[PDB]
This record gives structure tokens, sequence and C-alpha cells, in this order.
């Protein structure tokens, strides 16, 4: 496969290769013809920042120190490959790339989301440009799990993680691909400690981790995945006459945290990032405080506890073709 942790990608020419791939792509997405907006995820800024952050790592560490790092070799390979794919996407239908609604541009907006994740992942694993050898996964149960299964390893292949999550967390095989879509956000067939940290912060509490994921990310009408602040507002404007309408979303600038948009009792649209509170609990309290009543403006009342109680049986009835 293409994405591997073995040494060979980190050497004295790595930053040259990273810079050549980066400007090759910065020249492409520099058409003022392209209506590319600054709104995050901002592809040009990410590309600039990522090239800059690799240069920082190679200026702060000798090759002897970087050469054999499983994470850094993976991240270099993924970046160079992702630049290659994105560059080829620009080539194919150069004019159509101007078509804001084209399949080409929707693939591009998807590719810049991945770029954004890759940078946030690199900046966590190599915090301040040095290997954070004593990384701290935030949620205590996820931290103990990673330590007990993997010790101080930075990153593990998806295929090694899957049997452990089956045995310890009750994942079934058929759910694997859907799970990888949510957890392997850098899309490199591995899960770094930071991706695992992001996922376990999102779908806490640990004791219901997979069921929370199945309900909150696969079966809740309010979930809008990675959309922008403006997109949330555009949704909710349809529902100003319906106080308690709400959606929630993931934020590419705040991995591992949710944002919730709702219509207040006065008709205002409000977007918050719940402080120090899980999405599960934020939804429970918002129903109890009568803030979050109509998921996506729809006239259905969700008993979230009941949905999580019911999720083991419901997960059984979903077949392999439905995923
Ligand atoms: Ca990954």
């Amino acid at each position: 496969d293409l994405f591997t942790c073995e040494p060979g990608a980190v050497d004295a020419r790595t930053t040259s290769r990273i810079e050549k791939a980066t400007r090759k792509l910065l020249t492409l997405c520099s058409n003022k013809r392209l209506k590319l907006k600054n709104s995050p995820p901002y592809l040009q800024g990410i590309l600039f920042d990522t090239n800059d952050f690799f240069r920082r790592i190679f200026s702060l560490n000798t090759l002897d120190t970087l050469r054999d790092c499983p994470y850094l070799n993976l991240a270099v390979r993924k970046y160079l490959i992702h630049c290659r794919i994105a560059t080829k996407l620009f080539r194919d239908a150069g004019e159509e790339m101007e078509s804001e609604d084209s399949e080409y541009r929707r693939q591009l907006n998807k590719y810049t989301l991945v770029f954004s994740h890759m940078l946030a992942d690199l900046q966590a694993v190599y915090k301040d440009g040095h290997l954070d050898a004593d990384f701290t996964i935030v949620k205590i149960d996820a931290r103990e799990f990673w330590h007990r299964q993997f010790g101080k390893r930075l990153v593990v292949p998806w295929s090694e993680l899957v049997p452990i999550m089956q045995a310890e967390l009750g994942l079934s095989e058929k759910e694997g691909p859907a799970l990888q879509h949510t957890m392997d956000i850098t899309e490199n067939n591995h899960v770094s400690w930071f991706e695992f940290d992001v996922f376990t912060r999102l779908f806490q509490p640990w004791s219901q981790l997979i069921n929370n994921w199945y309900v909150l990310a696969l079966n809740h009408p309010a979930y809008k995945a990675f959309i922008t602040y403006d997109e949330v507002e555009a949704i909710l404007r349809h529902h100003l006459h319906r106080p308690g309408s709400y959606v929630y979303r993931l934020s590419c600038t705040r991995l591992g945290q949710w944002a919730i948009g709702f219509v207040t009792r006065a008709g205002k649209i409000v977007q918050t990032i719940p402080q120090n509170k899980s999405l599960y609990q934020a939804l429970l309290d918002g129903v109890e405080e009568r803030l979050y009543l109509y998921p996506d403006g729809k006239n259905v009342q969700l008993d979230l506890k009941r949905m999580i109680s019911d999720a083991p049986q419901n997960r059984v009835q979903v077949t392999k073709e439905e995923y």
C-alpha cells in the first residue's frame, strides 16, 4: 500500500520535495479566476502553513533524530501523495475547476479538508516542531486504552486497531469502513494518538463510545459533519419562526470539539462551542433547558438516551450493503 511508517521518506532532500510539491499546488490554486474563498478550510493558507511547519521540524531536529520516526515518515508520504492527487485533480478539467458546483470542486473542497486535518495532526504529534514523546490523550479512559495497547507508539495501522476495537469496544467487522471514515480523518490508513484523541473527545462517554458514534454521527438528523459557520446559518435561517431548531457540526479549526447552532426563543440564530462538555451531555441539557427541540427544524422528538440504549440492537439490523 502507499501509506507506510517505514523509514525512507525522511532524508536530506525531504524539505526540497515538500517545497516543490507545495508551490506546484499553490500556483494552481492561485488563479484569481478561481473564486476560492478565505473561509476555513483555506487551502492556500494550509499549504503554506504545512510547508512552513515541516521546515520548522527539519530546522529544529537533525536528520539522525528524524530519520526513523514512524509518524514523520508517514506524514511526509501522505503529504507528497496528497499533493500529487490534488495536483492531478486540478489538471483534469482545469476550466471545470472554476465551476463552483463541479464534481471537481467538490472533490477539491474535500481534499482541502484532509490537508487541514493533516496539518492539525502534524502540529499535535510534532508540537512546536519537536516530537511530543509524552503526548497526553485528553479523556482518561482513552489514554489508558492507548497506553495499555500501544504504550508510547505514536501511530498504529487501521488493520491492527480494528481487532482490538472489536474485542474491547464491541465494534463489528461491517462497521469498520464507516468507523474508519470518522476516525482516520487524515485518510492515511493509520490512527495517530491525536486522531484517537479527537475521536474519543467527540464520542465520549467512553462506556458507550461506538453506540455514541453510531447515533450521533450516523443516525441523528441534526448532524451536519464538517460545514462552515456560514453554512449553519444558512440552514437555520429557514427556521427562524421555529425556536428550538438546531443542528450541530464539526469544526475543521477545532478538532475534537463540536459546534451547535440553534434558534433562540427570540428568533435569533446562535452558534456556540460548548465549553468543557460532551456533545452527548450538551444535547441532553439542551433538551432539558428547551433550547434544542427540533433537530434540523424537523418535528421529531429524539429521546437521545433511548436511542443510545437501542443502538446495540439497531446496529445488528444494519447489513453489510447498507454501509
Ligand atoms: Ca489517519
